[PDB]
């Protein structure tokens, strides 16, 4: 319901790489780190419940398949491989909720989304967040990740990823529930890594760039692929990230911090907004919007033996819906079903879980929160059939349910 | 550049597991004047609405998933990839079809080299000849319609919208029809399940083809109740009929209810819009290519547009296993024994076998890629950017204002 305020930083993997060499006390690294030290105490001071945080993904865990808006609703994160093996760090928890009511918000506003889970996080998330915040238990913080395809073009106009922004700030204030957000956008400044232009800075536009989205970021709202690419690289114009986060602010902003190093070949920066509020009551109110959010799914209660799948069901089934969804990789079913019990036993369920596979438990699984299309593919694996799973669903057997025809 | 109509139809998959009797006779009749018409009409291209369920979509799962690349086989869902040949996609159309998508602000996925599911390739397997391939070529837009929220009906609705002046500005005069499958009434899930309305049904066919427009107030539930809940995929339908004429002519229309899903069919046929367009098909052209416009003036530069995702697909996806530990460890070890089971061409070998960066760059595989096979490899980003450089690493380290290194 709070938005405390956000930061903008840089995601080399860089960061990531001198913090884990622990150059500290590096010549070079040294003023740097110091760099971060504002935002890091803050952060420390503020201590916000959750990050929401705007970072892009590597083609790491995104490739074959590909979104613009793709919002993390998992319960956990870890860190991914990258071909060098997943970093020395602690998984990072998720916040399902604060990520389902800003999904609703945000599909009422017409952004079309995608949500995903079990998936790490490469440098774009756990290079920065590594040096801001400290982990050596567990992180202080939640994270709803958004994760943006920045990468593969067409992807969403300057002013798209803006008016994103505006829509999320609206969502997280209507959370009903009394926690501290901040708003992170991560990426820049001026590089690009690839082709015979790789080394190309602009520090000039970093600059203006910064200021601009500081104190008058509707400015920039006009502003093209071409433009942002020629005046910052081609991987310079992941900003419009920064944009994003922007958008989730009020629109004025107390510019409490800005730093910028440029070693090699990232403009190495990072700003701290402070939220100065609503000088003004919103145009929808927070209960209004609550209503709309909801709206198409207002009344589905009265609908009986109707599980709908919303996104807590999602997590709530991930595990069990996962194991299943393995049936389609034919090695699995030859261990499905020649030695059931051994998949299990090297699985992840809880045995909770196992029995509700065991007993065939068609409709109990739904209950669970599986999702029949998984089941389809488990009654198409040891037996089955589909009027079997459709009868068990009502109690009835094949014979007594078959007359409706 | 011009859409023939479009078509609606079921999608259950017991046409397939079964199928390939006197109950049938009269469902697959259904389904025949619309075949004809698909081979009478002559599409060169089938812009086809369809869901996963849950089989390629899951992990990570989206509501437009644009389908860009070359070919598309079926998907394994538990039972076999069943035996049916690969059909082509159009990333050409896929592509400026994005293009035109993005700049009326609906966000979008892209995919490449996942299987079809029943969602797909069931229900074309009796409305298209595919003795040793198909007909036409599939533009499959896979929407994400089984994980709440999902997007509501009149922005399924405003997505075939814009979609049609999307293909209206295609520069090609090809032939394209439009398959909005999903459907019809039905539920195959919980105590609830066996449900259908047909008196429903009968309101929602005539409705859309007759008068659509009074169909973007359903909500979720309004539908739900009114149809089962999985038969609120019908807003799918919804985009489909969104990119016809507003006026059609609802050339055919058959129902049949044997079991649990009710298994409807609609043939439109496209008329012609009121007057023209409020947007130019040239100046809508413009407008797509308006946010990389002049790019190619930016030297040294290699956009990963659509065209080079599809041109780098099998060496960016080679590459990108080498997240997995498994793989990575084989790439070092044994190299060509790894290039031998891959379906990399010689030339794509080549390029990795000699650690061509400038190379795989041109070539179309995304930096991030070579980030990993550097790591991979032991040498780092540096010596990369170097190489992109034409120049020694302490003579490209010369060009930075301190001298690092670093990988992974
Ligand atoms: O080499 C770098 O400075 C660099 C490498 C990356 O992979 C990256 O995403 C980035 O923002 C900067
Ligand atoms: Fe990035
Ligand atoms: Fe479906």
């Amino acid at each position: 319901a709070k938005i405390i305020g956000g930061f903008a930083v840089s995601h080399t993997p860089t960061i990531a790489f001198a913090h884990d060499a622990n150059k500290y006390d590096d010549p070079v690294w040294a003023p740097i780190f110091q760099g971060f030290e504002p935002v890091k105490q803050w952060l420390a001071e503020q201590k916000p419940d959750v990050t929401f945080y705007v970072y892009n993904d590597h083609m790491t865990s995104f490739f074959e398949h590909y979104s613009h808006f793709a919002l993390g609703v998992g319960e956990e994160y870890s860190p991914a491989d990258e071909g060098g093996g997943q970093r020395d760090l602690p998984p990072i928890k998720g916040d399902p909720e604060l990520a389902k009511h800003i999904a609703e918000c945000l599909v009422a506003d017409e952004f079309d989304l995608a949500y995903w889970q079990g998936m790490g996080l490469d440098h774009g998330a756990f290079s920065p967040l590594s040096v801001l915040l400290p982990h050596e238990h567990g992180w202080p913080c939640r994270i709803v990740p958004l994760q943006c395809g920045v990468l593969q073009h067409p992807i969403p106009k300057a002013r798209r990823f803006w008016n994103f922004g505006r829509s999320l700030r609206r969502a997280i204030q209507s959370y009903p529930r009394d926690i501290k957000v901040a708003i992170a956008g991560t990426g820049g400044l001026s590089h690009q890594v690839h082709g015979e232009r790789a080394g190309f800075n602009n520090t000039e536009w970093d600059m203006e760039f910064m200021e601009r989205l500081a104190n008058d970021p509707e400015s920039l709202l006009g502003a093209t692929v071409t433009d942002l690419a020629k005046k910052g690289g081609w991987e310079g114009a992941e900003v419009v990230m920064w944009l994003l986060m922007r958008g989730a602010l009020s629109p004025e902003v107390k510019t409490l911090h800005q730093s910028y190093f440029l070693p090699s070949m990232t403009a190495i920066a990072t700003m701290l907004f402070e939220d100065q509020g609503d000088a003004a009551p919103p145009a929808e109110s927070d209960e209004a919007l609550r209503a709309r959010a909801k709206r198409e799914l207002a009344g589905v209660e009265e609908i009986e033996g109707t599980y709908p799948f919303t996104i807590d069901r999602a997590v709530k089934g991930f595990r069990i819906n996962h194991f299943l969804h393995r049936l389609i990789e034919p090695d699995f079913r030859k261990r499905f079903v020649e030695d059931p019990e051994g998949l299990f036993a090297e699985s992840d369920l809880t045995e909770e879980e196992k029995s509700l596979i065991r007993n065939r438990d068609w409709i109990g699984m739904i209950h669970y929160g599986v999702i029949f299309f998984m089941l389809e593919k488990m009654a198409a694996v040891l037996g089955i059939g589909n009027i079997d799973v459709y009868a068990a669903f009502r109690g009835l057997s094949v014979p007594e349910f078959q007359k409706t025809r």
